[PDB]
């Protein structure tokens, strides 16, 4: 079992089968409380909550008095990361008998949507309650669940309202990947690739080599019993952990994005601008993949990044089934009639939280695994437009 | 020009005439930014924002590139502390040209409503922006503005959702009191009295000695534009400062209310339960005054507080024009047909943020200026019912 520390605390426990046999117990011993609220959507719930309710009663039978478990299920989709859902969830908790108090321990069981949402609710519930992350997707395991960033979407853009609330525990259970849809898995690989590109050429090269093997396992059939990733697990764990460990480091050194944390946003300046236009038809990771390509092209444009690097980024993202341009085949049919104007994209980048005033900040890599600055660089509009 | 230090920083500056000739300048020097957002209601705005716009341009004229000042006027009343107003202010900020970014400095110009609201918006705007407090009401000057506690109301109770976001600066300008309605001033005295009752019998005695004088300066009939509190200001400043300084201390020693900070909630366990029923017809301070009386009666019931003390708290609150019972004359006609059932009050105390699980907690004074515990004490329902 791997333990990664973040911000002076060992909130990260990684292993296989945690959900089934560890989270239930650990929660009741390290997160003493009379109330526990489980948040997840209908898809993840029907598959994973049942087993937990039992694991819960079992470990709560021994504690006096016995705490309680309350399960909230919301409509799966990047459409629940909103004000209304966060409102219903809060009201719901408040209507409970007895109500859910400041000792409430909230459990985020899901990907980035449920994670971002659950964590935000927890940050403002009665001004703050404890919560834990149980990332069930790849993207949430290698990125979203770590770091304490949470938020919701408003009609204008992505993650415009939120809070930096660190979760008390973060349980990374690789077993969840067994049931994660193919698209989702690829989608999350965008983040893994991104994390490697800003940290080490070694890790990136590793990811390039793992391509075929990893991709062949994800597409595999699997019969009720054996686990996909049969014979590729050591590789998987190694890659996932590398991503998680690096994020932990960055977050530790600059929790509130005073500068260094900007780097975790590589590909997101353009990615988010695009995502605000093509969501929900297009997933986060898929948009970020295209954003990494355009931001990379921008770095070459500025004479910061070498062309050979731009091509290698594209080839790597392509090798994982990720799109590398807004003209991509799949992405074309999925939008149906949606297209990004250079104007809209520029309008949305004005909304980039990294911006310092009206100065747009984008992460520029000077080379694979080597950022240009230890923060986002100020870039002029005209230069952005050229790659759009 | 007095300065108080809170949570390791002298963010509190108190004097007369700060708004007119200081806030403007200090903001531009200590809160460097390209964007400043002023939030206030129509009542306080028409009286106080004009003078500031001028003071602003004046001190921003030397600054290049020119920074901007955007203004948001919400409707007066507790009605503004809602999920919607917070969503309106937010969608507004996000909609300016260019959008309000993470360098935005938000200015809270108002009492507890505008303070709690503005501060909460700031806490979650793009995950957190800077903000300052310009308390225009007595209550806010002596309590709500200091401490970082911010929140909004939901159909179920008071301050159920919010955040602990410390303001960068807190400007206490006594000049605002000149135009504060009589009811408001009295309303805030409830907090002053409360702060003294949990800190010192000395301060609490000077309060008793100043009732006649303070209240006479307050009730005096004046024409628009002329002042009061003439020949009593040294007294006023002294009392206000004492309350602010004490809150500063408490908040510093237990920022996120884990223990100590419970004491600042004396009279609020019952006060909030009542306020959730009689609002908005009844003001916070007026509800807290009745809450202090009943909580004190409760302390005597438990054999913690001496009867002579309870009858001194009553006499003091009465001396300020504050109610001491739900049967009060003014409070009877103001509710019109509203009355608090004992079962209802109990229900509303279930939602009290201080409760450890289902265990209601209340602040018990063992004597004037001396709490029973350095935190809220656990009290049984049956004992609460007896003072209801
Ligand atoms: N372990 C899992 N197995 C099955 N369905 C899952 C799993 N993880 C999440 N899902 C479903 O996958 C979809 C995408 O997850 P989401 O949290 O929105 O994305 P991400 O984590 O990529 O931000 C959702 O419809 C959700 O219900
Ligand atoms: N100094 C002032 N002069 C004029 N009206 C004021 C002043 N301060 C605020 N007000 C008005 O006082 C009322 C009560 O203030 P509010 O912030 O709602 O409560 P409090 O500060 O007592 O919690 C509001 O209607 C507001 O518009
Ligand atoms: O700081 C972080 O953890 C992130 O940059 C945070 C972003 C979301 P944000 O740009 O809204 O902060 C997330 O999508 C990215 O994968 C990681
Ligand atoms: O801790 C505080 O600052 C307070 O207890 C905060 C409360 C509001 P809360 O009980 O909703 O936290 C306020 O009414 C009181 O005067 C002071
Ligand atoms: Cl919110
Ligand atoms: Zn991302
Ligand atoms: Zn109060």
């Amino acid at each position: 079992p791997t333990k990664i520390s973040i911000l002076g605390r060992e909130s990260i426990i990684a292993d296989f089968g945690l959900w089934r046999n560890y989270v239930a117990k650990d929660l009741i011993s390290d997160c003493s409380s009379t109330t526990y609220v489980l948040v997840t959507d209908t898809n993840i719930g029907s598959i994973y909550t049942p087993s937990f309710e039992e694991a819960f009663r079992k470990r709560a039978a021994e504690i006096t008095p016995s705490p309680r478990l309350l399960i909230y299920n919301r409509p799966p989709g990047e459409v629940s990361k909103s004000r209304q859902t966060k409102a219903d969830i809060e009201d719901w908790m408040l209507s409970q008998n007895p109500p859910c108090g400041r000792d409430t321990v909230v459990i985020a069981l899901g990907g980035g949507v449920i994670g971002d949402l659950t964590g935000f609710v927890a940050s403002t519930y009665m001004r703050g309650v404890r919560y834990v992350q149980v990332p069930t997707t790849l993207l949430a395991m290698v990125d979203s669940s770590i770091g304490g960033k949470t938020a919701i979407d408003t009609p204008l853009g992505k993650n415009l309202i939120g809070a930096i609330w660190q979760p008390t525990k973060i349980y990374i259970d690789l077993e969840f990947l067994e049931t994660l849809p193919v698209r989702e898995f690829i989608n999350g690989m965008a983040e893994v690739i991104k994390t490697a590109a800003i940290s080490s050429e070694e890790e990136f090269t590793a990811l390039e080599e793992n391509a075929e093997t990893i991709l062949k396992a994800v597409r595999r059939e699997v019969t009720p019993g054996e686990h996909r990733f049969e014979g590729t697990e050591e590789i998987l764990k190694a890659r996932i952990l590398a991503s998680a460990r690096h994020k932990a480091y960055v977050v530790s050194a600059d929790e509130r994005e005073g500068g260094l944390r900007n780097l975790l946003n590589w590909g997101h300046s353009i990615g988010h601008a695009i995502e605000a236009i093509l969501t929900p038809q297009i997933l986060h990771g898929e948009c970020v993949a295209i954003g990494m390509v355009k931001e990379a092209e921008l770095a070459r444009h500025l004479g910061i990044l070498k062309g050979v690097a731009v091509s290698r980024i594209v080839k790597c993202l392509a090798a994982y089934g990720l799109p590398t341009s807004l003209k991509d085949a799949r992405i074309r049919k999925l939008t149906a009639g949606k297209h990004c104007s250079v104007d809209q994209l520029m309008f949305n980048m004005a909304l980039d939280k990294k911006n310092d005033g009206p100065k747009k900040k984008i992460v520029l890599l000077s080379a694979i695994g080597t950022p240009y600055e230890t923060r986002a660089s100020v870039v002029a509009n005209e230069d952005i437009r050229v790659v759009l």
